[PDB]
């Protein structure tokens, strides 16, 4: 009933602790960055780190947790504001305007939509993110020491892995009523949005990684592999960068939400 929400504590106490989804999201980014391709050093061969796909796992359901907590607080806030003390003949709701209550309701709905949308988008990017990290581990089965001066890389097969990720790239769908124009500008080049609100991920960075590979059975000297490794790993870093940026935008949204329920709560108090 009394949907209390005046301090960051009141929130957390309700389970709405924005620090968690972002810690996990940070966790993953940390994982994705720890990924390394095999290498050859001083004449030796160094295994790479295969992606701990779990770390990704704990990030997305938290983001899914939070959006439920955020959505259950807004709802509680919204039940309180609409009605409260009755009079006689007024179910009051977009029929006999004049009150400012109306305006808060819409603020709320924008709150809903925003919560959902960032949740779906972040859902998807982390999928995409997990897929790429799956590949940076799967492709390591296709690289190995040949001579004590050469490497073997079955790039034809790695091209295969990368392409599968590109064919089953996570598809996103923005809530009914969103201003797609505002969303394309905010999420940037990393993604593209139709007009039905269908969010898709730009496979451009995966394409360059894919087009960078040699054919299956190639044998490389250490200088050649290093060059490829660096070039490959730099594009991977490029992807980390895109996900990091949306993660900051998402924490900003989590922040906006925190101020939102606060203003809404004092507001209800005011009219209370």
């Amino acid at each position: 009933a009394g949907a209390r929400a005046m301090t960051d504590d009141d929130l957390r106490a309700a389970g709405v602790d924005r620090r968690v989804p972002e810690q996990k999201l940070g966790a993953a980014i940390d994982e994705f960055a720890s990924l390394r391709l095999p290498d050859r050093i001083d004449g030796r061969f160094v295994d790479g780190r295969r992606a701990n796909l779990t770390v990704f796992d704990d990030a997305r359901v938290a983001v899914r947790g939070h959006a439920r907590a955020q959505r259950n607080l807004l709802e509680r806030l919204e039940t309180e504001l609409l009605g409260g003390t009755l009079d006689t003949a007024g179910d009051e709701g977009g029929i006999q305007p004049d009150p400012i209550l109306q305006g808060l309701v819409d603020v709320i709905g924008q709150g809903k939509s925003d919560i959902d949308a960032y949740a779906t988008i972040v859902e998807g990017l982390t999928k995409y993110f997990q897929s790429v990290a799956d590949v940076m581990s799967k492709l390591q089965d296709y690289i190995s020491a040949k001579d004590d001066k050469n490497m073997k890389i079955d790039g034809g097969k790695i091209k295969a892995l990368i392409q599968q990720v590109i064919d089953h790239l996570p598809t996103m769908q923005l809530p009914k009523g969103a201003d797609i124009a505002r969303w394309r500008k905010e999420l940037g080049d990393a993604v593209s949005i139709s007009d039905s609100g269908v969010v898709t991920i730009n496979p451009d960075k995966l394409i360059k990684m894919r087009d960078s590979l040699p054919p299956d059975g190639t044998v490389w000297d250490t200088a050649r592999y290093q060059a490829w490794n660096t070039a490959f790993s730099g594009q991977k870093d490029n992807i980390q960068n895109d996900v990091q940026t949306l993660v900051e935008k998402y924490s900003h949204q989590n922040s906006n939400f925190d101020n939102l329920v606060k203003v809404l709560s004092g507001a209800i108090s005011t009219l209370t």
